């Protein structure tokens, strides 16, 4: 493409922008150019994009001088060997068990803002006063942040999500809570993390931290905004609203749906490490690669009729977590807070609508991840 032309913003909050679209091929990828001119793939097949998505060819190493910047991390900004080794790490404490037991901190805390909300109500900001709090407090329960400091570290990360005293807030806390955690150990994602090194056997503190707010940062704005523009998906389509209200499995089917059709990151980078031929074409070793998530998940020849939300459609093969090497690994407390908190937000609020016109919600830029900035919604009934 001769000028830059990648990302683009969306219009609709849930649809991809005309030019994304448009610039999908016949072809299962195609070009586009970055904001300082370098050239890049973009992968819009949802076949072609889960097979490079295994592919060890396709680097994600933030460190190299040539990756790219659509415009330092552990886990999603490294190569093997240590980006298996640092996972490795952390696989043990994403189990069915600590799920389970962060499931229901998670419906306690729906409940309160939910009666807060209807307390100061109507309407609301559903954004500050619901999808902006709940992955707080989920990443507190994962990590082991003792329940004195809740409101301190979710104030921080509500700053977070210009805003880089917050971030440098949260560094400081954590190389605290690691220190205080490795003299006196608890129970939780940290205390796990750091038994694990330890048997390796130093204790790398300023990595514990990181990794810590690598998991806070990959996991806070994302859901964030997938809890508030998956309701913002229902709330206009409301003649699905009741699926939420049928069994469990009928409300997962309506979060795998949302995660599909809204595709909340709608794009992940990478650069080629060597020669790769796919799709007709030949990506050449240092070449960006952009896989786009939005447009896999919107392929026809993987969905019938794409850009229908149908919250009773097989959905199992989304990419709305990525795929393969790097593939979301919070992806199971993300479904969890994704059904509590829309299972429960209309349950309690079926006829939760916009207090504003559709095209006045202000919504993210197309490099950020997607959703509301603000979501004004109003009801003038609950259960
Ligand atoms: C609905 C909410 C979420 C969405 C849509 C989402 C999406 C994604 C995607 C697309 C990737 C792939 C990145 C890549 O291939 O470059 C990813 C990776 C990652 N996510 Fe999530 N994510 C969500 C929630 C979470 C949560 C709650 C956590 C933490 C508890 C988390 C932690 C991570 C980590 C650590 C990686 C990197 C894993 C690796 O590099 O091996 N994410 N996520």
């Amino acid at each position: 493409s001769p000028a830059p032309s990648f990302p683009q913003d969306r219009t609709c909050p849930y649809q991809p922008p005309k030019a994304y679209e448009e610039r999908r091929g016949e072809s299962p990828l195609t070009q586009v150019t970055l904001f300082d001119g370098r050239p890049a793939w973009l992968i819009t097949g949802h076949a072609e994009g889960r097979a490079l998505l295994v592919d060890p060819r396709l680097s994600s190493d933030w460190g190299h001088p040539d990756f790219p910047v659509v415009v330092a991390f552990p886990l999603i900004g490294v190569d093997d060997p240590v980006h298996a080794r640092q996972r490795r790490m952390l696989i043990p404490s994403f189990g069915v068990k600590r799920m389970n037991a962060i499931r229901p901190r998670l419906q306690s805390l729906v409940d309160r803002l939910l009666d807060d909300m209807l307390a100061k109500g109507p309407g609301a900001d559903l954004v500050s006063a619901f999808a902006l709090p709940v992955p707080s407090v989920a990443i507190c329960e994962l990590l082991g942040v003792p329940y004195g400091d809740h409101d301190f570290f979710e104030e921080c990360s509500r700053n977070f999500v210009e805003a880089d005293a917050a971030f440098g807030e949260l560094y400081t806390y954590l190389h605290g809570l690691v220190g205080r955690k490795q003299a006196e150990p608890e129970d939780g994602l940290l205390d796990e993390l750091i038994a694990r090194q330890l048997e390796e056997g130093d204790l790398d503190h300023d990595e514990v931290v990181m990794i810590a707010l690598v998991l806070l940062v990959a996991g806070h704005e994302t859901t964030v905004n997938a809890i508030a523009l998956g309701a913002l998906t229902l709330i206009q389509h409301p003649e699905q609203i009741d699926v939420l209200l049928r069994d469990p499995g009928a409300v997962s089917g309506v979060v795998e749906e949302l995660l599909r059709f809204t595709s909340v990151s709608d794009h992940i980078v990478r650069m080629a490490k060597e020669d790769i031929e796919v799709g007709g074409a030949t990506i050449k070793a240092g070449d960006a690669v952009l896989v786009s998530i939005t447009l896999m998940n919107r392929d026809a020849k993987a969905y019938e009729n794409p850009d229908i939300f149908d919250a009773r459609r097989n959905a199992r093969h989304h990419v709305g977590f990525g795929h393969g090497i790097h593939q979301c690994l919070g992806q199971n407390l993300a479904r969890a807070e994704l059904e509590i908190a829309l299972g429960g937000l209309f349950a309690r609020i079926p006829g939760l609508r916009l207090a504003v016109p559709l095209d006045e919600v202000p919504i993210k830029a197309g490099h950020d991840a997607q959703g509301p900035i603000e979501l004004p919604v109003v009801w003038h009934h609950h259960h």
